[PDB]
């Protein structure tokens, strides 16, 4: 389990010698045994290596560059270079899983990935590596994107081979030339339509735990097709929702506002204000149906995994919840109780709340509300503990000195937390012996909280915007992609024909001979250095 | 708007000052608050000439960098909730602050140090009253209001060393006029 | 004109055939494409080819252009917006590092 199915050719690959694998690769061992060994797996709760289960692969991760090309040209025994091990990886699957974006590995990965495919396209032009997938059903594009690797997807995507012959592996070509201008084509195949996973999906729709999800985003062909779709059509149905929503929220506050104050609901209809008022009615309760079977669509089309729920995506949730007053608030009205109006009084505040949304799709207060998630997150919880404490301790010995009204815990509470917002009495109860404690119980309560703590965290809150800052433009970036993403998806849902980016094109030739159409992106760029 | 600003502001002081003699040779008590507004804005037209020394001109085009980069942020998100939790609030109370106006202003009081937090009694469910009223207290005046100070503070930085310039700017279209 | 490809080109040898052969240097390509047009892309090089050569860095074109014989193009030479070569010279500029120089 921990070295089985290890063959002979392991060994002298991995010391490196091109004398002694060219020995076994001519005696006839096997080159597509695998060694299916723990050890050589990912296991990620223990120590070990990963090369991709198959010794071919072993010396492309291991910058064997004579040794791959011996194991593929040769005559005795050519190597299968489509080899799938038990998970399904590829060497092309593998040379993915190696790289780790480092300086030094990113050049060697991506120039052992470009001789490995032309050698493939030297021995099988009808054969297409990039498109076969593992077990999960990954391409080498895909998995690259999945797990943040974006040292080698940068590479991927805007590849261009000079050399004629392998031009059509490229996917970034060339349009044509001028003095400082030059037109570049790009691939844009299984971008953003794909049968199952998608690039920009993959990278939308992740755990958060990628650790270059943000800056994905910002390789060459992404940012500017993004851009395209917002400036297309994205963003007037935006503006859209969030002149609905307005409206809808203004309807609510007015018909909460003129609630009947007499008793036992229902109440009957009189007057005409009373059928303004049960119209008004009509549509929250309308709204509030529509919020709550958007909650549970978006729950079964994505499945979330109870991580990426409350960290990222907690909007749904917010909407969900108030929803879900909503419905409560219908329900006791109806069984002539007065707790509807406590109900409808938290549906009204968390739906005011909810309107804060909609700051993405400006770039001043996307940023904006980033920078305070980020601070909510970093301080305000540390704050709450400490105070907490101090607050809950010192309330304890103060009304445990109080004799016969403010001996109650909830009311010594309260006036201890009035200091915070600048409203101490500091004299608000005489009812006790010993007056000295209870001044020097309250002055150092004074001093620890309001002097020394409140001061802290304003200067706490300074240190998160010095060092957020600069990248807080690229959350936001991440945010809006999310929201044109599912847009699309939801509003159009039958044809997806008139947000097609991009045009069907000629670049080129089949090494076949067949003329190939791609859909492809046209891009821009100026150089007045390197005539 | 953006550039030569202050033209705007005294030729509405003007304008102001012209309503209240109209009004005044009328027989209209309205003249009182036209001219009110016209000396409050004269004496703020002052700023001016603060242009003419360095050190309070550089002072002049940081304040105006900090109005034109985070009061308007600030203002739309704190009306926002100024808004929400003042309706929930009227909403709550039964028969006096129970009008809009004046809840608006209770809970304005919170951001100047003088929130009164219990200042009515006429409701029921208490603890729904007292929960609406943390919440807010919390968002606003521990977290929004210290989080300006620390916005302010990354502005100063970036627009120190560059702001001697924009007073030089100023100070020649003043030398051309 | 025909002119404005050979020198489009960076050929020093490919635009003297043409300037020795009597092409007009004075035809103006009013194109849109060669305006400024900022709603679409394209280049802006001055609406002459005596422009063309100064704003691509080609000197020794230029100094063909007028010190020769031949044809001496005109340095005084307007176009329709009423861009000179000094002109335009102006505009091809972007404050970038290298550019200036
Ligand atoms: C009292 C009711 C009626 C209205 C209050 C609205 C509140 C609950 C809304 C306003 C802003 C919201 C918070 C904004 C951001 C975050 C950080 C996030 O990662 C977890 C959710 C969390 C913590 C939200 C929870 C709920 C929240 C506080
Ligand atoms: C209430 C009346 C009587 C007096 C108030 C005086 C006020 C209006 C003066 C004092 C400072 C002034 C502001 C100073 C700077 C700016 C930024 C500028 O780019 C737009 C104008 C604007 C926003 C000014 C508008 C008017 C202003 C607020
Ligand atoms: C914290 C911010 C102010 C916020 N608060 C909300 C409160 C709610 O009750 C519901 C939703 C939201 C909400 O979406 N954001 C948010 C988050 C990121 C971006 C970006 N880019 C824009 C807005
Ligand atoms: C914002 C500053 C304080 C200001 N406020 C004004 C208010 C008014 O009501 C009218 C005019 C002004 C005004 O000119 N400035 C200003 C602007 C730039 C410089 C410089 N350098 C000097 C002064």
């Amino acid at each position: 389990s921990y070295y089985k199915g290890q063959t002979a050719l392991h060994i002298a690959i991995e010391r490196r010698n091109m004398a002694l694998v060219t020995l076994l690769v001519e005696n006839g061992a096997d080159v597509q045994a695998a060694a299916h060994g723990d050890f050589f797996k990912k296991t990620k709760g223990r120590p070990g290596f990963y090369f991709g289960e198959l010794p071919l692969s072993l010396a492309a991760c291991t910058n064997q560059l004579g040794i791959v090309k011996f194991l593929l040209q040769n005559s005795w025994q050519t190597a299968d270079i489509s080899a799938r091990d038990s998970v399904g990886n590829t060497v092309l699957h593998a040379l993915v899983e190696v790289a780790d974006n480092t300086a030094d590995n990113t050049k060697f990965v991506t120039s052992m990935y470009n001789e490995i495919l032309m050698l493939g396209a030297k021995l099988h032009p009808t054969l297409k590596l990039e498109e076969l997938t593992n077990k999960k059903g990954m391409t080498p594009l895909a998995l690259a994107a999945g797990t943040g690797k974006i040292g080698v997807l940068a590479y991927i995507l805007q590849r261009e081979i000079q050399e004629p012959e392998c031009r059509h592996l490229s996917r970034k070509f060339t349009e044509w030339a001028y003095g400082p201008v030059h037109s570049s084509l790009y691939d844009l195949s299984c971008i953003d339509t794909c049968e199952k996973n998608s690039v920009l999906e993959v990278i939308a729709y992740s755990s958060s735990e990628t650790p270059n999800r943000h800056d994905m985003l910002l390789v060459e062909p992404l940012n500017r097709l993004l851009q395209d779709k917002w400036d297309r059509f994205v963003k007037r149905i935006f503006y859209f929702n969030f002149l609905v929503y307005c409206l809808y929220m203004i309807i609510f506050t007015m018909a909460a506002y003129y609630r009947p104050v007499d008793g036992l609901p229902p109440f009957k209809m009189e007057k005409t204000g009373d059928y303004f008022r049960v119209t008004g009615e009509i549509l929250s309760v309308l709204g509030g149906v529509y919020f709550f079977f958007r909650g549970i669509q978006y729950f079964l089309q994505r499945r979330p995994s109870m991580k990426t729920l409350f960290v990222d995506s907690y909007s749904e949730m917010l909407f969900f919840l108030q929803s879900l007053f909503m419905l409560a608030t219908v329900v006791l009205y109806f069984s002539h109780l007065k707790e509807y109006v406590a109900s409808m009084v938290f549906s009204l505040a968390l739906g005011w709340t909810n309107m804060l949304y909609y700051t993405r799709g400006f770039q001043q207060m996307g940023i904006y509300a980033v920078m305070i998630e980020k601070m909510i997150l970093r301080d305000l919880c540390r704050f709450m503990f400490v105070y907490i404490v101090f607050l809950f301790g010192f309330s304890t010995a103060v009304v445990t000195l109080i004799e016969d009204s403010y001996n109650s815990l909830y009311s010594t509470c309260l006036e201890l937390f009035k200091f915070t917002i600048g409203m101490g009495d500091l004299e608000f109860t005489e009812n006790y012996d010993f007056k000295a404690v209870f001044i020097i119980l309250l002055l150092a309560y004074v001093i620890l909280t309001y002097i020394l703590l409140l001061n802290m965290l304003i200067a706490l809150m300074g240190e998160t915007v010095n060092k957020i800052a600069q990248e807080s433009k690229n959350i936001w970036k991440l945010q809006r992609a999310i929201t044109i993403l599912d847009t699309e998806k939801s509003f159009l849902k039958c044809m997806r024909k008139a947000f097609r980016s991009g045009k069907l094109l000629q670049v080129g030739y089949t090494p076949d001979g067949k003329d190939d159409y791609r859909w492809c992106f046209r891009v821009d760029e100026v150089n007045w250095t390197t005539w």
